[PDB]
């Protein structure tokens, strides 16, 4: 995971309640 999940595109992708 990155440490900047949420400006992330790609962490967002499977991750949108991550943020």
């Amino acid at each position: 995971i990155r440490d900047e999940c949420c400006s992330n595109p790609a962490c967002r992708y499977n991750n949108p309640h991550v943020c």
